[PDB]
This record gives structure tokens, sequence and C-alpha cells, in this order.
């Protein structure tokens, strides 16, 4: 009956922005700086959702 | 036939870049509050960032 939730605000750096990818999550799914991701834009309830998923064949 | 994609690779701590044109069109601002969904898809994960209203920080 519990869980935890990560909560995050983006990372600035024109403006530029980025997301944090957890520390203990990123070592869970061996996340490597090769990983290759498409990102699309989505939507749940009025709340905008950005889904970056995985995709090996697009690793070079 | 054709398209043009971006493809994304995590940037170190490792970050995800947020193509300007998409920050852009859903108005990124650097206080926005995202909470940190995972899923599993065709064989892979899916880290979604909802952004969310009744939350803080």
């Amino acid at each position: 009956g519990i869980r935890k939730l990560v909560v995050l605000n983006p990372r600035a750096y024109h403006t530029t922005f980025y997301l944090l990818i957890p520390k203990d999550i990123a070592e869970a799914l061996d996340i490597k700086p090769d990983d290759t991701f498409i990102l699309n834009m989505e939507q749940k309830d009025g709340d905008i959702v950005l889904s970056y998923k995985r995709v090996k064949e697009l690793k070079i």
C-alpha cells in the first residue's frame, strides 16, 4: 500500500531544458549514454506527458 | 515515404533533453513539476514525465 514517487523540475541552461534520470533508476534499467530514445507527446487528464521510449534498434 | 525524426541519448548523472520545439509547444517553464512514471512496452522501458498540478518542488 505504498510506493515512492520522484518529483522533478526541468534543468535549464536560448534556454535548453533537460529532465533528470534518477541515479537508482538509471542503475536498474542500466541506462547507458548511448541508449537511444524517441520522445512522444502524450496527455492524461489534462496533464501533458513526455514519454521517452527506449528503442535498441536505434543505437549506433 | 520519407520522414525525419529526432532521437535522444542520455547526457551525463544522466539527463534527457526536451527538444526546443516541444518545450516551446508545451510552454515548458523551469518551475514546472513533473513526476516520473515508468512503463514497459514493445519489450522495453518508458520514462513518462507527467507535468502535474496538485504538487510542488
